[PDB]
């Protein structure tokens, strides 16, 4: 049949959206991100890169891409056949709230939507209109390329009702406001987001841009592609349905998904068996997020008491445990450590695992009590003091993998070790991961790699810039595959950020206090079986 | 003003030509096209399912473009043409060619045979002719030596679909001398084995002598801030060689200026990641001349456990010689080091990790941790594990070292009777150690496959800090801006079957044609 009103004039709206305030365990869901304005104006300072995007999204024409447009509205209305504009749209409150040096907005044929105002009360170059049939009207009078409804949350609510918006451009601003107007709950039968962009920090907030779609309910060159492609031999509907996948958290999720179609079927030490693939790297900028996976629900405060324990030198499991965390319990039973021809070796000794090595590599392991000050290797203030006063040195590297020692730890590490990079004020890290569990350890190794980052950037008075992360054997368990398809499903959120204590200046003087995740945004907790 | 013929006919040649019985090589090199009225070798798999699907291919939705072309100058196909002597040399299972407007070229056969689709001609210009009477989409040459001669001395190729075939065979004709002025490589593909040969696909081009979605990739890209005119001017650039001038590439424009060690200066960037594909091909760079009997004789001289830096020499190595000097030592504060005893580095650690280091002629049989031995246990005995790691990285003895170890770690997978490997570089000379890096490495994992009855797999390379020195740039621009050329093979000696046993003889590089050396310096 004959088609409907946004898509032959294009009409799309685009927003930004933060988190609003109403006062441990809170539910997140799209929803989340609705906050539009305040008293007025905008709940927030200035958010430059949101109105950086928005100026390009609302400024950015195809003049090649017109002539078709023209034939499409031309077609639809019945008719034969300045540089080329946008349109924006905007109500009057909305309308009042940018400061008169703005007004109207450049580089685009300006709209007020207004009862009680007429033309003859602006001096502006602008339309106004008073009904919203007659912005189509208009639309069909002028030359432009696309249409963008500006906002208003009443102006966002009528053009949703009315069914004349094909793409909302959406920006979901991580933090929150207090706010007073907001934009209305969008319906997933009628919209589906088919992209999301990377994550960014922007006035200290993180946000993103996503886009939801109305939902379905040279030329010689191209050829040469195909050729060179010659030799070329369901559960993931959601997942498969975005367009531009972009948020860093697919690094992640893309690896699942390849080891999930791709991986290798084998049996493994454990007996669970598993699909495995074989060198993988993924890069996260610490600079602008702290890439704590939002896909299912993660906790830091075990990880962050296991990296203090590293930093101590401790290798006693008793000391975790009492902290109720268990990450090394299985790792230290009187059964387990008899597995290991460790019959002589204490419940909970873990032996010369991590905090050993980088304080002490080298040393001669006798029990988990003993005095260390001074044996062996001190890595870890190797390092730092590298990185303090030869930052261009190819040497910092802190390595956990002990070849003599091996057989004495409860188990070999999996992160085998770190190297550093300094550039211009700014501390880079590669940690190699001979082993890496995909489902259950991987995001643990992430936010751990990422917090010791900005610990020792900190301590040394740099900036944390990327954590890059090197998977070896990579392998997805089988007992997890059913739950990963339910989270390979799921859509990220922009994600958090990290702050550190910046009295701490000594890379022993950290405690758990001085730690806070902010803005954590995230789907449901997961149980893997 | 007025253009082209086969500019509006589209009319492309495709072949697959050989090598032909202290050499310089160029594109000339390939150009073996056949021998006793056939083919030079004895059939090519890949390179006939490439001929057949590219030759057959047509899109439909882009036929009217090419009417609309056509004039103004059911079941849509291409044609084909070939000369007698070709139409003569397929056997009849396949004549006349499946799915295609078959087309010879006689200006002596009989046209009065089977005379519903297989269009005898006998002039030249009576293609272009029976063109404008067709519907087709592309137009392919695949004719002999004479039928390739006349189509180009006339211009008519727009076109060349060339396979290079890396192995030297019995020839009497050969395809004309490509002329660089005329056409240019546009694209090169992966690099493939088939049938005991190396094989690559290049591409000729003739030198002129819902779009809703492609909006939002601008907006998601709202915030992006002559030298390489060759390197830039090839539209597809899939050979593996590419890993390598990739990286030199990004490096070169958006590497950091750092200062290191040397005082040289580098342009410098951290972690990346390179594939190799060792069931396909001997990943030895093209794009430069590369010497291989240094880098075995040193991976000979690491099995053996050894640190004596003279052996090394005496075979006239001295890859770490200057590493072993009076001079060099002292400055490491090894002034109790014997010169050329380099220390408890890569062979030490390989065999004896954890034994205390005296001097390079101590005896150190059975101390430490042989690390070698365990790996190739483990591959041979425990194939799934995730611990077969060889690590050369030994802090408590880094200092003892006349430097310590660039290549950290090797890692070991195995799935299929197929052999991966892993190796970390904390410290990667672009321009010049990463190129025998890559070597080394390669021949070690074919090295390790073999005496565990495996097959190689992938070699994958994993660079930390990553260098280009300064000094090395202007080479390196005339590097990237050369196209490789299909790489070699690497062939041991299937006799030996303990990693202990190799020696230098066993190594065998075959069908490495390579472009001039570079001096770096
Ligand atoms: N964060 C964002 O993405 C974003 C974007 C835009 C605006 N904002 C914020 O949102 C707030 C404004 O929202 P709001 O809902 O209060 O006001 P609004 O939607 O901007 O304006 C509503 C007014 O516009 C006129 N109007 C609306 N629909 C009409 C129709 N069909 N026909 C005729 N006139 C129509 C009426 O004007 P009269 O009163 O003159 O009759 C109405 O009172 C402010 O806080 C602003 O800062 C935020
Ligand atoms: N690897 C490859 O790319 C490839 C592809 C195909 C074939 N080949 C090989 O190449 C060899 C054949 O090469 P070739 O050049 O000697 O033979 P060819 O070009 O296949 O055939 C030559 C014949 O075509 C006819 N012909 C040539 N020029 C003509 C013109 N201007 N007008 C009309 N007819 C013309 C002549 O037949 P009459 O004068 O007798 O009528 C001539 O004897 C074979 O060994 C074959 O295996 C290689
Ligand atoms: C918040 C920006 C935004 N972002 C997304 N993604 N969608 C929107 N509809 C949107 O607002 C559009 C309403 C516009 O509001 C104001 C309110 C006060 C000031 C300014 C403002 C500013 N300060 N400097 C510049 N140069 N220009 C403007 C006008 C665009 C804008
Ligand atoms: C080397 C083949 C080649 N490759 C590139 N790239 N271009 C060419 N023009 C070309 O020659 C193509 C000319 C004709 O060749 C022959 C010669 C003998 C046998 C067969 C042949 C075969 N044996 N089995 C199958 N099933 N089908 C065919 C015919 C397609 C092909
Ligand atoms: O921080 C960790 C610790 C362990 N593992 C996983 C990887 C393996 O599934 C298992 C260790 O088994 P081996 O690879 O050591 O066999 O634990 C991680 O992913 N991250
Ligand atoms: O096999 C080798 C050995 C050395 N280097 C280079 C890397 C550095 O440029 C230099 C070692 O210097 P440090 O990074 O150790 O300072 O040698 C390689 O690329 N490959």
């Amino acid at each position: 049949m004959m088609e409907q009103v946004c898509d032959v004039f294009d009409i799309y709206a685009i927003c930004a959206c933060c988190k609003v305030e109403s006062k441990k365990n809170e539910v997140f869901n799209n929803y989340t991100f609705r906050g539009l304005g305040n008293k007025g104006v905008l709940p927030w300072k200035c958010i430059s890169l949101d109105m950086k995007y928005f100026r390009a999204v609302t400024t950015y024409v195809n003049e090649s891409k017109y002539e078709k447009l023209k034939y499409k509205r031309c077609k639809y209305l019945n008719k034969e056949t300045k540089k080329l504009q946008n349109v924006v749209v905007m109500g009057r409150t909305n309308w009042e709230s940018i400061p008169k040096k703005f007004k109207p907005l450049s580089n685009r044929i300006n709209v007020i939507l207004s009862r009680t105002l007429k033309k003859e009360d602006f001096d502006e170059d602008v339309y106004i209109i008073n009904k919203v049939e007659d912005l189509i009207v208009l639309l069909g009078k002028l030359n432009y390329y696309k249409c963008f409804i500006l906002g208003g949350s009443v102006v966002y609510q009528e053009f949703l009702e009315k069914k004349l918006i094909k793409k909302i451009y959406f920006t979901r601003i991580n933090s929150t406001y207090e706010c007073d107007v907001f934009f209305p709950e969008i319906n997933e039968n009628e919209y589906q987001i088919i992209s999301v962009s990377d994550v960014y920090t922007s006035n200290n907030t993180t946000l993103d841009f996503i886009i939801y779609k109305k939902t379905n309910n040279d030329d010689e060159e191209e050829d040469d592609f195909v050729y060179f492609n010659f030799n070329k031999e369901n559960d993931f509907q959601i997942y498969n349905s975005l367009k531009y996948k972009y948020h860093p958290e697919y690094q992640y999720l893309n690896i699942i998904y390849d080891i999930m179609m791709n991986g290798n079927k084998q049996s493994d030490r454990t007996g669970v068996g598993v699909l495995s693939k074989f060198g993988y790297i993924m890069k996260f900028d610490l600079s602008q997020y702290f890439p704590l996976l939002t896909t299912k629900k993660l906790f830091l405060r075990g990880i962050i008491e296991e990296l203090l324990w590293f930093i101590r030198g401790e290798t006693n499991g008793n000391t975790l445990l009492n902290k109720n965390v268990r990450i090394w319990e299985a790792n230290g039973t009187r059964e387990f450590l008899d597995n290991r021809k460790l019959f002589h070796r204490e419940v909970n000794d873990l032996g010369p695992i991590y905090g050993f090595q980088w304080r002490h590599f080298g040393a001669e392991y006798t029990n988990m009590y003993d005095n260390y000050e001074n044996k062996g290797v001190d890595q870890l203030k190797n390092i730092i003091n590298l990185i303090k006063n030869d930052p261009t040195s190819r040497r910092i590297l802190l390595c956990a993998w002990n070849v003599k020692d091996l057989d004495q730890m409860a188990l070999p590490p999996c992160h085998i070790l770190c190297q550093f990079y300094v550039f211009d004020g700014k501390l880079s890290c590669i940690m190699y991961q001979r082993s890496c569990d995909l489902g259950l350890g991987v995001p643990f190794n992430i936010a751990s790699y990422s917090i010791f980052t900005h610990m020792i950037a900190q301590v040394c008075n740099l900036q944390p810039a990327q954590f890059i992360h090197v998977l070896g054997n990579a392998h997805v368990y089988n007992n997890h595959i059913d739950s990963l398809k339910i989270q390979l499903n799921r859509i990220p959120y922009p994600f958090p950020t990290l702050k550190l204590n910046p009295d701490i200046k000594n890379i022993e003087d950290f405690t758990i206090s001085d730690f806070t995740i902010q803005n954590y945004v995230h789907h449901e907790k997961i149980s893997m079986d």
